[PDB]
């Protein structure tokens, strides 16, 4: 297991690390929730930024990059643009997806992006490897907002998610059935019983999926979302439930 | 699905009910348990009757019932000799336990039994049949502490208790890997998918399955084990911690 520091938090050990996400439409909305949630207890904060409005403008999306390291300096910050077509907010060109994580990684004012895989292989692994020459680790991600596919196949897409150089590979799966939300599970096992070279982050979403938000420590899920106030994703708890449920399963 | 109503408290609909077990050796710390116990939060006492050393003695076991109906004469009481061969304190003999459960029944104090599966069809069916008779119900058990079956064994087991006469069929088992806890819950989900017709209780032992005490509103079992102050099978956590995860759990 290649674990994944940014400064003092470790990713792929111990207890799952909690992560909640920021969703402001402009620069004035992403300041007030940063000094909102510096008031809460987490590990990682992300950026939703496919829910900015301004996304097209370079001065706009740094002007509140700095807002939020004005709030909270130190906090792990990962910058997550979500495509509509994965479950966010909008929808941009290829090349201004790649071209609004490069900025972000020469901002120096963010520790990890996210890359969506299906993005295309060729694109995917170029701007983790730009990433990696600026010290900034890659969350890989896939999002099936529709159904749960089979564990074979999640495998293979995390799998494949290391192949390119991901530092931690990630995929959020829509349950159908509660026997979906054991597909999910088992998924993420078998990552932990044979593919254990990443950490990994799972969830199955939505009520059906809380169990997968809560059991990452048995299964091997290395970090979950949770809400402080609005969820950023179907099935997320109040962050401070999920952090009782947490620290109960680890010291048990 | 059958739920099983004892005085205001349904076994087998919504959040699972919390059991947990009294252990004495003797009347005098019987008493003093029952005690102490009227002071915790919890559905479901049950009596761990093979705790007690003057077994021999059916007079001291009504005894020793009685102190603790004196001690909290409206919870739901569970009367329970966990055979060593199932992980309990002491062996009797066949006689002997049937006799002790049939006292109990006569009783009146308890409004539970439980008899283990693997005493023999013919004993536990006739026992079964004298405690719906006196309006005892039973919950009918198996214990493996050394390693769990397939799903296929655990569901054909479960469903054979049903079909002599069970009004909650019970299995726990112990886990040697991660792989093992999601057999058992996939053996639990298979009951509710399935064979609802009678509420189940299911756990997988040990730290590497405390899940499965956890998640039982998600995937199908009607109650779960608690420790008020000391566990009475490995893998029970605090009685408190527990209430706390399972109102998180069915208010997310
Ligand atoms: C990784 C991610 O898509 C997971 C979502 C979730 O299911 O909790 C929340 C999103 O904000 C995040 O980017
Ligand atoms: C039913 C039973 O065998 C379950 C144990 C457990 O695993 O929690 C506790 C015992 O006290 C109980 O009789």
């Amino acid at each position: 297991m290649k674990t994944v520091t940014v400064k003092n938090l470790i990713i792929g050990e111990g207890m799952p690390k909690i992560i909640v996400s920021l969703m402001g439409r402009d620069i004035n909305s992403v300041k007030a929730e940063a000094l909102a949630y510096r008031e809460a207890t987490f590990d990682i904060l992300e950026w939703r930024v496919d829910h900015f409005m301004d996304i097209a403008s370079t001065q706009s999306v740094l002007t509140a990059a700095r807002v939020i390291r004005d709030a909270m300096p130190d906090i792990p910050l990962l910058f997550t643009f979500r495509s509509a077509k994965e479950g966010g907010e909008q929808t941009i060109t290829t090349q201004h997806y790649l071209t609004l994580n490069r900025a972000a990684i020469d901002s120096g004012l963010v520790d990890m992006i996210d890359l969506e895989l299906f993005t295309g292989d060729a694109d995917v692994k170029a701007t983790v490897d730009y990433a990696h020459a600026h010290n900034v680790y890659v969350v890989m991600s896939n999002h099936d907002f529709h159904q749960t596919p089979s564990a074979e196949e999640m495998v293979l897409r995390l799998r494949k998610m290391q192949a390119l150089g991901a530092d931690i590979p990630k995929i959020a799966v829509m349950p159908q059935s509660k026997h979906d939300v054991l597909t999910l599970l088992t998924a993420t096992l078998e990552m932990q019983q044979h593919y254990a070279d990443r950490p990994v982050i799972t969830m199955s979403m939505a009520k059906e999926g809380v169990i997968s938000r809560l059991a990452g420590e048995v299964f091997g899920s290395a970090a979950t979302f949770g809400a402080v106030k609005q969820a950023s994703a179907p099935g997320q708890i109040a962050v401070n439930d999920l952090r009782s449920v947490l620290m109960i399963l680890h010291n048990a």
